[PDB]
Order: structure tokens, then sequence, then C-alpha cells
């Protein structure tokens, strides 16, 4: 549950951050963080405080980075901001650009200190402009990763099954965990009344971009004061949540094996995300397979069991396709003048196929 | 334990072409017995010992006919009947279907006398490449440095739970056996300079040991033909695919895989170019709470020295290391006619040096 104040000592950084969408429209907002002054991190408390911190340098680069988003870019970064962003980036083993943890994951606030978490009783604590429909996607983003993340408590269940040799009950976990999958897809269904396509792809989306293998920063950012040659790091995308990847891990889909593109995007992706998340999907790949065992069995209804969790990813990964259709590929047609890139820099096309092939194969049959 | 040395006889044909890598490259005939091949399945490899030799069969296979003589006249596609059974026996042991660190020197020895210690004339190389090409040597020293840096694994489980129990002394006591170790494998990498001549290295045996992942001569990678359609990028060989030698900066904080760079890039990658449990080592070994941060927050000189014996250890490994690859790479490469690229695909002098001096940063000053 993620803190919503800083120190006052930090109340400098706290106000160009709370009052982004206007700093910005004004054309001031350079000026302003170029007129700041380097406040040292050692005034950060607990972990709540840092990871808070980060999320409030992180909007605060990507807004000087991109400004308007139209096309006037900053390839400098600022000491005032650029050393204490990469000394708090180091601390927290992250680099010093917004990633999927940040803007998601410690981007957000319920309403009633008591009620449940629903669209309704939620807020995200930072937007970038004016109609950027950053709640509505910051948020269908959490909900879908809270309703898949509600099958990592019956993992552990998977696993001592095994090795304790309990069918009925290895059976009945897999079936959970499908049942958790396919209820993040209908939640995924709530991003329509939410985002607006125009709005995301034309104003939001270049927030989340990146200075890696993008042709507007094509040497990367300079954080000035910290490093002298300038450094790429990859723009956002849900690619950086363990949660998502998690599920090919657990089931044997070997998204990361092969050397191509999309496997070194996975991979890599994983230093974007906090070293719990990453030593959570280290873990899970250090068990027995639950695709070996489940192969070896002869066993019809946990092969059925195991092919359910496999058909709801790729349900997932199939609807999701169609997101990008109409919240990128649409959008991308109708706009006054070679291959679309994601905002995490890959080539999305090609990159989101060879993810949904991959795990079409692993379908048993 | 000890490496298999033979296969099932199902697998005669695989044998022999590996053993006699050395006639039949230098008769011109290696690729047509290659190309002339039968397909055989992967399904008589019962054990996982079977499988390792048949990994390392078919790797020096792999390289003896793209590289041929190794002067020129590679071969950019693979024939079905190798590939195929190379990449399904490397997809069911998580590893590119190229020739790595754990085939070549992990699996490729034996001892000569059962009930003698495991040192250099009591051993054996089971693959070479080339006459005069120094890889018994060369295999068999990087294995003796292997086995001593390795010492270090037992005790390991030793230091985190000293951390945990508080148990001042039994931390300081294992991180001077770590420091130890590392010294003992300096010591024994002193042996290279007797079994290995740089020009033999230079310029006969390296070839072999070269991949295709931003390689000149291969520059779409290698058809592994009835496999994969279309070519294919692995990198070539190395001691960055050997989980020991990564394993000593990740006990010590050392976080030579942060930071984005090319040299992080290269060492994250070369995880995945070792077997799943050595990988799976590494990252276990990440899981745990930081040796640096128990060490730095204690306010113990005595700790604060121990810690420290092991980095400069890894700083002396790494300088002598610097020093082997201007004997064995610079000087041999001036002296016959962009940025020198090593076998595993790096710029190697940027590369190393880089590695070393973030090993030098983490040196406790206070
Ligand atoms: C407007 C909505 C969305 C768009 C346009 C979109 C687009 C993309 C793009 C372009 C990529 C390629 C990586 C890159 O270069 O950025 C990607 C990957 C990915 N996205 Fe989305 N995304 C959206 C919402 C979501 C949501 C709500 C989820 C939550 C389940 C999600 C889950 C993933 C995952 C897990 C990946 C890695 C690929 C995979 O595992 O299939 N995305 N997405
Ligand atoms: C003739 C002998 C050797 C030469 C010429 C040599 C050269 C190189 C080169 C060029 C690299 C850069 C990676 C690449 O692109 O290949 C490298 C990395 C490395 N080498 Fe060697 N090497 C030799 C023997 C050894 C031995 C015996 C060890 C045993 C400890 C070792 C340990 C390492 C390690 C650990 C790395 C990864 C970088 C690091 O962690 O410092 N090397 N070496
Ligand atoms: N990758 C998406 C942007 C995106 C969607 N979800 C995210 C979550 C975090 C960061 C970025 C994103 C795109 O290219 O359009
Ligand atoms: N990387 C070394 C070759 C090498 C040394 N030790 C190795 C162990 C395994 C594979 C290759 C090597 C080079 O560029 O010359
Ligand atoms: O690209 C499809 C998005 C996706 C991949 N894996 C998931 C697991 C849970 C929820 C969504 C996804
Ligand atoms: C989706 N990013
Ligand atoms: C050393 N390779």
């Amino acid at each position: 549950n993620p803190q919503e104040n800083l120190p006052d000592f930090y109340n400098d950084w706290m106000f160009i951050a709370k009052h982004l969408p206007d700093l910005i429209e004004s054309g001031q907002l350079r000026e302003r963080v170029e007129k700041l002054n380097m406040l040292s991190i050692d005034h950060l408390t607990d972990h709540k405080s840092q990871r808070l911190a980060r999320l409030v340098l992180g909007c605060i680069t990507m807004a000087y980075v991109w400004g308007k988003g139209h096309g006037d870019v900053r390839k400098v970064l600022p000491r005032n901001i650029a050393v204490p962003y990469c000394q708090l980036s180091k601390k927290l083993e992250l680099p010093p650009i917004l990633v999927y943890a940040d803007c998601v994951l410690a981007n957000w606030k319920k309403k009633d200190p008591n009620k449940p978490l629903t669209y309704e009783n939620m807020d995200v604590l930072f937007s970038f402009r004016d109609g950027d429909c950053s709640k509505g996607f910051f948020l269908v983003s959490l909900l879908v990763e809270i309703a898949a993340a509600s099958a990592i408590k019956v993992i552990p269940t998977v696993f001592k099954a095994m090795q304790m040799q309990e069918r009925d009950t290895l059976l009945k976990a897999l079936l959970e965990i499908a049942s958790c999958l396919e209820k993040a897809l209908q939640v995924f269904h709530q991003i329509h009344d939410h985002v607006n396509p125009k709005a995301f792809f034309s104003v939001l989306r270049i927030y989340l971009s990146g200075w890696k293998g993008n042709p507007q920063l094509s040497d990367g950012l300079v954080y000035e004061g910290f490093w002298e040659d300038p450094k790429e790091f990859a723009g956002g995308s849900a690619g950086q949540s363990s949660v998502f990847q998690c599920f090919d891990v657990l089931l044997g889909i070997q998204q990361t094996a092969g050397g191509g593109h999309a496997a070194q995007f996975l991979q890599d992706m994983r230093r974007y995300m906090p070293p719990a998340h990453r030593n959570f999907l280290c873990s899970l790949e250090s068990n027995p397979s639950v695709r070996e065992f489940v192969l070896s069995k002869g066993d019809a209804g946990l092969r059925e069991a195991y092919d359910a969790c496999v058909k709801a990813l790729v349900s997932l990964r199939s609807y999701h396709l169609q997101i990008v259709t109409k919240y990128i590929l649409i959008p991308a047609s109708q706009q006054p003048k070679l291959e679309a890139k994601g905002t995490g820099g890959t080539d999305l096309m090609n990159f989101l196929k060879t993810v949904r092939s991959t795990t079409e194969k692993s379908l048993l049959k």
C-alpha cells in the first residue's frame, strides 16, 4: 500500500510532479526543473518513501526529456535531478528511468482506506497531461496484475504436490491457476471504459517511452554530473512485471530460451524490476519442471488441467493483440506523415507474435 | 564425478569423427564425412552423463565443420543430420547448440589413474581439434583453476548461515577461507605457461572456440538445417560461461551485471550458456542477503579485512589474467600481418578492464 507523501524536505520535488499537467502546458516545466537544487537522498526513511521518491523523479525525468511530446526533446538531464535520481536508482538496483513497478505498482491509492480495491474506490498519484487517460490506464493495468497475482499463493501448492506425489492436489491447483488467468482476462475488458484510443496513442504514450534504440535520442540520455557519456535505457512496459513473466516460467514455456530478440527482451526486463521481483522469477526457474512432470504421467485430467493454464495465456495474449490493434495500429494509421516500435523498444508486432506463438507451441495434445 | 568417455555403439559414427578431427581436418576430408552422415535419434542417450558427452561430441564436430581448417573457408550451413540431433539434444539440456565452456572444459577430461588425485600429470582430455593445438594443456589447466576456485563453493553456505546466526567469528574464518581458495587458484593458473604455446593457441586452436554472434565471417549466424528456417546467432565459448568464476562477484556484492553496459550485458547473457543448475546457483546466490552490506554495517575491522582479502584476490586473478591476454592474444596478434574480439564476442580489452575496475571499486575504503 504505497506512500502518498515524502518528507517536507523534498517538498520541492513533490510540487513539480503533482502539478505536472499544467507546468507542461505552460511551457515552464523545463525551467522549474532546471531551477531546482540537488537535494540529497539521505533524508529518505523507509522503503515506502524510497519507492515514492523514485516514482517522483521518474515522472519528472520523463516530463523533462519529452516535454510537450510532439518533438521538442532534451538530450541532457540536469544534475539537479540526474544525480539524486541515479543515486536512488543504484540503491534500489534499478535503471534511472520510469519502469513498470514505479508508474503502475507504486502509483496508486484507495479513496476509502478500508473498502475493496475496485476501480471506483481507487486513484493514481500522478498524471502527465490533462485528458491523457493515465488514471484509467495505470489502474486497469494494476487491476489486471492484482487479478492474476491471485495465483501466486497457489504456486507453492503446485511444487509441494509434485514432490509429495499428490496427483489430485496438483490437478486442483492447476485448475485454480487457470481460473485466476481467466479472471485477469475479464478485468482486462475494463480498459475500453477508461482509456481513449487517440488520447493514449498521441498524449500518454510518449511519456512512457525511453532512450534505448530510439531515433530521437539515438545515443541515450546524459545524466549530468553522474556519467560523462550518455547511457541508453528502455522505456516502460508490462514486460517489466514479474507477475506476467511468472506464468511462462511456472509452466515451462521457455520464453527466455533460444537467443532471439523476444527472449533477449524478456530477460533484459528482469533488471528493470525490483530485486525481489527478479529473485522470485529466479526461484521459480530453480524448481523442477511442472511441464515435465505432467508430460510423464500419462494422465488425461492432469494434462487437461495443465492445458487450461496454457490456453488461458494464449487467450490473454490474443486479446492483448486486439488491444494493440485499437490502441496503437489504428491510431497510428490516422495521423499526418520503418517498423512500429513499442515503448519498451521492441519491433512490437514480431515480438508479440513470437511470444504468443511460443505459448501456443506449449499446448499438450 | 567423472565425465563419461564412451557413447552407446549406436553413436559410433559420431564418436569416430570427433575422435579424429586432427586427421580429418588436415586431410581435407572432415566436411565430406559429416555431409555423408546418417541422422541418428537422440533417444538412445539414456542418462545425463551420456547426453553431456553427446553435446561435447556434437559440439566439437560442429566447430570443425563450420571452421574447417580455420583460415577462411567457412560453412554457413550445418547439415541436417548433425543439426537436428544437435539442436534436439541442446533443447533438452537448455543450452544453445554451440560448444560452450561446460562442454569443452567441464566434460572434456578423464583421469589416468582412478585412485590418484586430480593433478595435471594424472589427467587427459577427450577431444582435440588439430595436431600441435595445445588443447590438452589448455583445457586441463582451465579445469584445474576451476577445481581450485570451486573448493570455495562449500564454504558459501557457512557464510550466509554465519550471517543470520550473528556468528561473527565463523563469518571471518569463512571469508578468509574463500580468499585462500582464490589465491590457490591464482597459483594453479601459472601452469598454463608450461603446457600452452602462445602461437599454437592463437593461430591454431582459438578459431575452434569462436562463434557466430557479432562475427564478421558469419554475419547472420549459422543455419541449423532442418530445424530452424532462418540462421541463428550464438556466441563462442569463454570462461565467462563458468558459474564458478561469476559466483565470487555475486557473493561479494560486486554488481558486475548492473548498469546496462556491455560488460554487464555479456556476463548476464553467458548465464544461459551454462547448464540450468549452474544458472540457478548464480541467481540463488543473488537471492541471499548481501555479505557486503553486512560487513559494512558492523564496524568490525577484522571482518572488513577478511572481506577485502577476497576482493583483493579477485583483483589479482584478473590482473594476472590481463597478462595472459597480453601473452596469448596481443603479442601473437601483433606478430603476423577494428578492435580485438574475444572468442566470446566482447571487445576484450575494454571488457576485461571494465570488469577488473568494477572489482577494484568494491574494496573497502573504510
Ligand atoms: C493500451 C494498452 C496496451 C498497449 C498498446 C500495449 C502494447 C504492448 C507492446 C507494444 C508491447 C511490446 C513491448 C514494447 O516494446 O513495449 C507489449 C508487451 C507486453 N504487454 Fe502490453 N500493452 C497494453 C496494455 C497491457 C496490459 C493491460 C497488460 C496487462 C496484462 C499487458 C501485458 C503485456 C506483457 C506481459 C507484455 C510482454 C509480452 C507478453 O508476455 O505477451 N499490456 N504490450
Ligand atoms: C590463454 C588463456 C586465456 C585467454 C587468452 C583468455 C582471454 C579472455 C577474453 C578475450 C575474455 C573476454 C570474453 C571473450 O570475448 O572471450 C575473457 C573473459 C574471462 N576470462 Fe579468460 N582467457 C584465458 C584463460 C582463462 C582462464 C584459465 C580463466 C580461469 C579462471 C579465465 C577466466 C576468465 C573470466 C572469468 C572471464 C570473464 C570476465 C571476468 O570475469 O573477469 N580465462 N578471457
Ligand atoms: N508498451 C506500451 C506502453 C505501456 C503499456 N502498459 C505499460 C505499463 C508501463 C509502462 C508502459 C506501458 C506501448 O508500447 O504502447
Ligand atoms: N576467450 C578466450 C578463449 C578461451 C579461454 N578459456 C576458454 C574456455 C572455454 C572456451 C574458450 C576459452 C579467447 O578469446 O582467446
Ligand atoms: O501479452 C499478453 C499479456 C499477458 C501475458 N501473460 C499474462 C499473464 C496474466 C495477465 C496478462 C498476461
Ligand atoms: C504492455 N506493455
Ligand atoms: C577466458 N575465456
